[PDB]
Formats: C-alpha cells, structure tokens, sequence
C-alpha cells in the first residue's frame, strides 16, 4: 500500500507551549531555555494592518508575555526579535528537548506538520513547500506557531513555522529564522501568492508508486526527450525536470524496469489527454506532494 | 480543502516496545505491566500454515520472550493468550502509560495509525475500516503490532493491532482484545474480503462539509424514509444506513439545519442523476472516509 504518511510527533509535541500577550493567545516552540514564536503574537486588533514591530516591541517587557507548558507558567526573563520570530528566554530547560536543528527546505520538498491550539497538539499530517511557497494545509484560528519538521535518526529538524492564511485558503510562513517563505508579510492584509506550479518530480515519483501498488492504465509504449517533455511541462505549469530529478528518480526506475523518460512520456500523455474519468491510486487528479525519497520509503 | 489528518502519535510512541520469539520479531503496545501483541509471534515459518496457537503456546515458557524498549530488556514474568492476542505481564509498569481505554470501532470510523518497527515507530496515518472490514494501510514485513487508535482529550483509544494483509493488497486485524474485525483469521492463507462498498455515512458528512463551506447546489425540497434511501443505497454499492449513523450526523445536522433524512435524498438525486460535470469541494468524487467527527474537527475545531 501507499499512504501520505507524517513523521511520528512525539518529539516535537514535548516542546509545544502556549503563549499570550494581551488577548491575543498563539502557540510557541521550546527548545532548551527558549521559545519561538511569531512576533504578531505582539499586536492588536489595531496593530496589525501596518505593525511597526520593533516600536511595538521595545514597548513591551517580559512580564508581558505569559507562556504556560500545560498547567505550569514559565517565566520570560528576557525576549528578542529574529526576523518574524520572537525568541522569548526562559528560566526553565525543557528535559524533552530532542536533537534539533533548523533547516530552509526548498520548494518541492515535503515535511510534517504538528497543527496546535493553545499550545496543545491537535494534528499531524504531511504538506509540501509549494513552488509558489505557499502551503495547502488545515490551520484555523489560534494555529500559529504550529511547526513543520523532519526527522533522521532521532534529530528533529525544524523548516516552518505558521503565521496566516491566504484568502484561497492556502497558508504561509516562515522556517525558524523568522524569514518567510515566498513573497508574504505578517501583517492583516489580503495577499495572493505567485501562479504556482506542479511539482513534476514528485508527480512521476507517485505514478512510479502507482504502478509498483499495481496501477498501469496510464503507461505506454512512447518515449521523449528531457527538453521535449520540460516544453510540454512548462505549457502546462509544470515544473521543469532536471537531470538531478531523473538522477533522484532512479531508484524507482530500476524497481520498475521503467525509464525516467518513458514515465514523463506518460506524464505527457496525461497532461494533454486526461484521465478519462479514470484515478489512479484513488485519485482524479495528479498528486505531486510525495517526494522520492517519501516514495522509497514505503516501496 | 481537507487533509486526511491524524492525531498527534506521541502518547501511543511511548507504548511502542518489541516482541521477539526466536528469530521472529514484531511490535507490542505496553501499557502499566501488560503487553499486547499479536499471538503469531510464536509461530515460525512452519506453523504459519494452520498453527495451533494453543499447542505452541504451551510449550512456551515467560524466558521464551524477548520483549524491549528500545534495547533495553522488559522481563516478561506472566503470559496468556486472549482470542488473537498475547498478554506478556513484565515486572515494570510503563511511565509513559496514557489515560486508555480498549474499543472495538464499526466500520466507516476512522483512526490513526502509528506503524511500526522493530518496536520504533516510522509514521503515522490516518485510516479508515471498510464496510468489508479491512484497511488501505502502509504495512510492511515487520508492521504486525502496530496500533490504530483515536485520542478524545487526553485519553488513547485503541481500536486497532496489526495482524495481516489480504491477496487484494488491503490489510486485517484485531482490536485490542485480540478480536478480528471481520471473517478474518491469523493463519498464513489467502483469503478473500467481501466485495467493498461506499461509507454513506461519511459522504453524508462531506455533504454536511461542503454545505458548511457554501457549496449547496446539491441540496433539493424533497426527503425519504430511512429504509426508502436504504434500499436504493444498496442498488448503488452503497451502505445502509443504521440509526446510529443517524445520530452521529446530528451534530452536523443541528450545525446546518438540514435534516438527516433530507441529506440522504440529496444524496439520492446524485446517485440516480449523477454530478451532471458539476463538483463538490472541488470534486467531482464524492468522498467517504471522513467520519462527523472528522469533519467538525477541521471545520470548527
Ligand atoms: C494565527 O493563529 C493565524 C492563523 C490563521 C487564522 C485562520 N487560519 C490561519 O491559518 N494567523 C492570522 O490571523 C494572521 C495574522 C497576521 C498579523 C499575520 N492573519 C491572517 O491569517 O488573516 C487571514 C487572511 C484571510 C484574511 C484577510 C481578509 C481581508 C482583510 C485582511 C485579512
């Protein structure tokens, strides 16, 4: 069988607390003595069509910020600004604390998400960092602060952090340098991302996955050339496919017997066809938001 | 707009240990001074074929049991079997044991999966029984043991030990009191699940989702009877309804203003008539493992 499968959040649910400052309450990340969150956390109803951050910041003191790890307050001695992020210094250590660092993942890459509300773990699934770098997830009021991650050989690396939702429904945030992904700002304003894209990789890495699970109606006996199939594929908003991408690729072409390049010849015949009413591994529409290695990693 | 969403795992990570019987390897759930597992742990090769778990088992001694947390050693110093489970009552109590309880879940209920192995977890995912009682999992050798499960508050809910997977690709288990859902048994044959049909209940729950999200063309100025809809639904692969399945759409019913019974003849119309090239959320498909509970869970919640 193939799943859209996330990482176990066991790990990252121990760091998840709650913070507030006024009546505004979000969700922050404790690692060691510190915790992360989004500096909006800082404004108002009134602030946040056009927050001047750092006036606003010098402005408020430590005890402003109240953070609750479950039923305990953690004391705030000391607080700064990274970028979007507020790195809020406390006087206790988290013990569960995992190995961690912090990562910028690059668009088309997957990562799971641990969504919270008032500092307490609701849901976990995976999303991808679109190219547009938005990303389709499930967040509503109070998610902020919610975190994406990795995990390899018990280090947690950390990608994204939340911070809004864009007027079509897709959200948009920053990794944990308080830079955002894309083109965005944190502030209450409608904002439209760039036209996104497909992922091309990660649509023929899950028809590979289709076809090992059994599911062939698509294939055929074509082939094309890389350039010819990145012209049909960007006709199409489609990313292109590099020699790195069939590189990665290669794997799953040997387990199949199937050339990257007859693959993207049926890919073709699917972007300009159809399905013909037809799914493949369930769907009716082309899913891009497996990796390679997601993949692999499942057969 | 919907993700298949899974509860946060960590609860159920800390209950993860393995069981070892010689060369034989898979996960258990440990939970105070029990562990539960699937009672083929003490087949080898050989005895897949029909083994006679009880005879196997009486040759079988508590110093027979390699049950570890991580690669530290549980002593096992109990062992009894209960229908398709192994209960191994080891000398320390788990600290990581949550609030639990054990249920046996109706088909169309989701939950999540922890899969696992070697007594590690690798993901987590949400699944959801059939009608024919089996799941689209992602097991692979080494899987059996891993638990589905629902958390409401802070209390686990178990539901589900992995034991098998059918011809068809699909996959079988027990609930926690070692029960087979569906006619399923551990022994290593093919066998066959009765021919899959839609979850009603949970497109009736899309529905009520996509109503929530102004997306209403589908509702008309007509009702049914319950057994009425029933037995067309039957004509489409569809499940019957039950009046439980009545009631849990109540709170998406009271959320909406549409009665059950005049959902279910929309419902109707598009089964007889077709989606005409309109869409629902987006789809053309009308989805089926979203339960109620589900769908307030990422509509409000
Ligand atoms: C933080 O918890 C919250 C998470 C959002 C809320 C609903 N779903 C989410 O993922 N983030 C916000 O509320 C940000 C805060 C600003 C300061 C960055 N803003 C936001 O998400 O607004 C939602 C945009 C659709 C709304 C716009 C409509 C037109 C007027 C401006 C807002």
């Amino acid at each position: 069988g193939f799943r859209k499968m996330a990482f176990p959040s066991g790990k990252v649910e121990g760091c998840m607390v709650q913070v507030t400052c006024g009546t505004t309450t979000l969700n922050g990340l404790w690692l060691d003595d510190v915790v992360y969150c989004p500096r909006h956390v800082i404004c108002t109803s009134e602030d946040m069509l056009n927050p001047n951050y750092e006036d606003l910041l010098i402005r408020k003191s430590n005890h402003n910020f109240l953070v609750q790890a479950g039923n305990v307050q953690l004391r705030v001695i000391g607080h700064s600004m990274q970028n979007c992020v507020l790195k809020l210094k406390v006087d206790t250590a988290n013990p569960k604390t995992p190995k961690y660092k912090f990562v910028r993942i690059q668009p088309g890459q997957t990562f799971s998400v641990l969504a919270c509300y008032n500092g307490s773990p609701s849901g976990v699934y995976q999303c991808a960092m679109r190219p547009n770098f938005t990303i389709k997830g499930s967040f509503l009021n109070g998610s902020c602060g919610s975190v994406g991650f990795n995990i390899d050989y018990d280090c947690v690396s950390f990608c994204y952090m939340h911070h809004m939702e864009l007027p079509t429904g897709v959200h948009a945030g920053t990794d944990l340098e308080g830079n955002f992904y894309g083109p965005f700002v944190d502030r209450q304003t409608a904002q439209a991302a760039g036209t996104d894209t497909t992922i091309t990789v990660n649509v023929l890495a899950w028809l590979y996955a289709a076809v090992i699970n059994g599911d062939r109606w698509f294939l055929n006996r074509f082939t094309t050339t890389l350039n010819d199939f990145n012209l049909v594929a960007m006709k199409y908003n489609y990313e292109p496919l590099t020699q790195d991408h069939v590189d990665i690729l290669g794997p799953l072409s040997a387990q199949t017997g199937i050339a990257v390049l007859d693959m993207c010849a049926s890919l073709k015949e699917l972007l300009q066809n159809g399905m013909n009413g037809r799914t493949i591994l369930g769907s009716a529409l082309l899913e891009d938001e497996f990796t390679p290695f997601d993949v692999v990693r499942q057969c």
